[PDB]
């Protein structure tokens, strides 16, 4: 699941994985995290 | 190397390739485009 500290970052990931890269690469362009569980941390609500 | 319409793009496209994204990746997210000659057209000037 991908986890976004802020609504730029979950804008910047949205855009990214629609150009159809890996969501690793795509969290690292926008600061969000990509976690395995189903539930993000409290400070990656986005 | 690489050509963008705009310094958006430019802009975009260089903050991409620090974090390591691959340059097609960083052309798409950015409406940049990667040529293979020394040229680049006149819309894609920046």
């Amino acid at each position: 699941k991908s986890c976004c500290p802020n609504t730029t970052g979950r804008n910047i990931y949205n855009a990214c994985r629609l150009t159809g890269a890996p969501r690793p690469t795509c969290a690292k362009l926008s600061g969000c995290k990509i976690i395995s569980g189903s539930t993000c941390p409290s400070d990656y609500p986005k």
